[PDB]
């Protein structure tokens, strides 16, 4: 069931348009929100699915980059850890 997390405004609405409500989901359900969002959005390359391509999205905005990889996330832990009270797996 739900335990203590705590995000940032412009990354609970990322939350909320993945499909969610209230802003308490811990860092297990942000990054499955978050994978949902860049599927249902389309934030990424049909052959380069290691590699999000978000181009001006305000996940990308938010994050400060408009390209990542799921093998190198150092930006979106960058984001994470600045916009969360600092939750990590
Ligand atoms: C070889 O390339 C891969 C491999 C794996 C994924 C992957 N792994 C997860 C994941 C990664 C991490 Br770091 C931490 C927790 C996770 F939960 C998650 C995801 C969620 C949010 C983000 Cl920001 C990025 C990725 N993620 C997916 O969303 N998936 C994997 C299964 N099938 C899908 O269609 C969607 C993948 O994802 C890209 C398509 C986004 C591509």
């Amino acid at each position: 069931q739900i335990n203590q997390v705590r995000p940032k405004l412009p990354l609970l609405k990322i939350l909320h348009a993945a499909g969610a409500q209230g802003e308490m989901f811990t860092v297990k359900e942000v990054m499955h929100y978050l994978g949902q969002y860049i599927m249902v959005k389309q934030l990424y390359d049909q052959q380069e699915q290691h590699m999000v391509y978000c181009g001006g999205d305000l996940l990308g905005e938010l994050l400060g980059r408009q390209s990542f990889s799921v093998k190198d996330p150092s930006p979106l832990y960058d984001m994470l850890r600045k916009n969360l009270v600092t939750l990590a797996t």
